[PDB]
This record gives structure tokens, C-alpha cells and sequence, in this order.
């Protein structure tokens, strides 16, 4: 995250760190949505690789004991059938992780509440992006979980041309694009957080952003538009 400041450690406890492991260490390289005890929602692009992955809920620095996490390995991976590797910009950017065991909530562990079917913000919407992506373009991974406030641009404004033109969906949602804060390598598959009614969901799964860079003006951070996904979502659970 470009441009954030870091979280209070228990104003986002569906945020999960997605992780793989490397020798005899495990690295971040993703977040995600607790969304059940046994299922994590993240992107699709996060898991296109053939590695080892854990999630770890409950965390808030990277590279210090927390006293809080729970590690739990990943037993299941679906990732939705329409995603194409090569072709982000087509979107179905997203995937369902179900873990080897069920998570104990607590203040630092809750399921993440997801959007009514359908819905689309208002352009303009107040959403926070979170994770522990690159904190610059081309820098490195913060050790703490980063927060910034990111407003929704809408699918009119966001698919014209001098913002993401066609490469925009309206299976997506775009948020900022003020060339100061964005999401940045490391936060993809993680939440975008939208307060709709008085009450904070995750509205969009971190996807992807310029390759100009993570903060360009006029190229907003996209996520995956979780409320075009829900039935796939209680589809994809119901059956596993
Ligand atoms: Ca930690």
C-alpha cells in the first residue's frame, strides 16, 4: 500500500496474509478475506503458481510475534473457471481457499461481510484499501499491515480513456487513482473495504494496478467487484 498509514490492530480482522513457502522460511506474497472459519477468499493470480501456501489470520507484523496469529496450511484451492492468467484485464480475478482447519475468531479474527448481490457504490464511495504490499513503487513490503483511504471511481469514469479505458470491467471496482495512495505488489487478492449503511464489507479483491506503477494518477487501483461473485461464492462453498 502506497501512501497508507499503519492499522490499529484490530480495525480489519477478516485481512489475511497469504504465504508460500521458500526453503526453510515462508514469504508473503498476497492478502485475503477470512470469509468461514475454513475459507479464505483472495485473487486468482495469487495462486496461479504451484507452490506451497499458508494463510495466517490474526497478523499484524510480518517479521514480529504478534502473540495473535493462527498458521494454517491451504487444503483446497478453486479458483474461478473463467480466469485466464495472461488476461487479468478479462477479470474473474479471484479464488477460494479452503484451510486444513477451521480458525478460532476472537478481536483479531472475524469473517469478513460481503456485499448484498448486485451492488454497486456510488461513485465517490469512502473504501480503505489494507494489506502489507509494497509501500512504493518498486520498494518493499511493509512489516506492518497498511491502511489508506481509497474512493470508489465509478465504471463510467473508470472505463473512459484517460482512466483504464476497455482494460476496465464491470465485474471490477476501481478506488483512488490520486497518484499519491494505491494498492501496490503484495496487496493483491486482499480487501477493499467500503462502509455501506454504517457497516465496513469487502466490497473488492485486490487485483492489479498500472504498469506505469502502483500510485499513478488516473490509473485507481482495480479490484474484483465481490458483489457480481456472490452466488459463484455460496456456490463454490456449498459444494466443498
Ligand atoms: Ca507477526
Amino acid at each position: 500500500v502506497v501512501g497508507g498509514t499503519e492499522a490499529q490492530r484490530n480495525s480489519w480482522p477478516s485481512q489475511i496474509s497469504l504465504q508460500y513457502r521458500s526453503g526453510s522460511s515462508w514469504a508473503h506474497t498476497c492478502g485475503g478475506t477470512l470469509i468461514r472459519q475454513n475459507w479464505v477468499m483472495t485473487a486468482a493470480h495469487c495462486v496461479d503458481r504451484e507452490l506451497t501456501f499458508r494463510v495466517v489470520v490474526g497478523e499484524h507484523n510480518l517479521n514480529q510475534n504478534d502473540g495473535t496469529e493462527q498458521y494454517v496450511g491451504v487444503q483446497k484451492i478453486v479458483v474461478h473457471p473463467y480466469w485466464n492468467t495472461d488476461d487479468v484485464a478479462a477479470g474473474y480475478d479471484i479464488a477460494l481457499l479452503r484451510l486444513a482447519q477451521s480458525v478460532t475468531l476472537n478481536s483479531y479474527v472475524q469473517l469478513g461481510v460481503l456485499p448484498r448481490a448486485g451492488t454497486i457504490l456510488a461513485n465517490n464511495s469512502p473504501c480503505y484499501i489494507t494489506g502489507w504490499g509494497l509501500t512504493r513503487t518498486n520498494g518493499q513490503l511493509a512489516q506492518t499491515l497498511q491502511q489508506a483511504y481509497l474512493p470508489t471511481v465509478d465504471y463510467a469514469i473508470c472505463s473512459s480513456s484517460s482512466y483504464w479505458g476497455s482494460t476496465v470491467k464491470n465485474s471490477m471496482v476501481c478506488a483512488g487513482g490520486d497518484g499519491v495512495r494505491s494498492g501496490c505488489q503484495g496487496d493483491s487478492g486482499g480487501p477493499l473495504h467500503c462502509l455501506v449503511n454504517g457497516q465496513y464489507a469487502v466490497h473488492g479483491v485486490t487485483s492489479f494496478v498500472s504498469r506505469l506503477g502502483c500510485n499513478v494518477t488516473r490509473k485507481p487501483t482495480v479490484f474484483t467487484r465481490v458483489s457480481a461473485y456472490i452466488s459463484w461464492i455460496n456456490n463454490v462453498i456449498a459444494s466443498n
